[PDB]
């Protein structure tokens, strides 16, 4: 449950960096007082990829 | 491409409901967003989707 | 409850597109289905959903 | 890929038994010439459960 909330934050942060919103990403980590490791993938990152999978499925119904 | 625009909205919603209102404002301005904005109740839809999705993916 | 009725339709579609046309007919008749029926291209929507879902669930 | 197709068939079969369509379930296994093991859960079975999860998500957008 908490592991989920922490992983959403991480992947939102990554998105903000790849979407060209770097200022926003930095302030986001300040506002949630993020004291944990940060491990980054390739653009457009995990959240875009999995969102688009579910979108393609949403638009087929 | 209309997928990317809905994700942006739901992320902006996430940021307000998680108490990252500053980032939220900065976000819209950095992507130069100009469309209309509507939201619902916290925690917001991105959180709702994530909970079932991440429970499916398990992992770390 | 309207969830259960869409699943039935998509299953009836699966059965026709997978070559289980006999089962398909028997199915409708056993649940006493009386609503209108529309389908699309094979393999059908239940297969489409399943492929992304089962790839998420992995398992066995 | 094939593992997926085989697991859909299995879980469709289970559904047909729990939904009160037992004749249909039997003929289904004939028509696909199913020569593999059959392992059954509790009603309403795996496919209903996971369908309803995605439905609840579909009806929240």
């Amino acid at each position: 449950d908490a592991q989920a909330r922490e992983k959403l934050a991480l992947y939102v942060y990554e998105y903000l960096l790849h979407v060209g919103a770097q200022k926003a990403a930095q302030t986001f980590l300040s506002e949630i007082r993020w004291e944990k490791n940060i491990t980054l993938g390739e653009p457009p990152g995990f959240l875009h990829t999995w969102w688009c999978v579910f979108w393609d499925l949403y638009c087929a119904a």
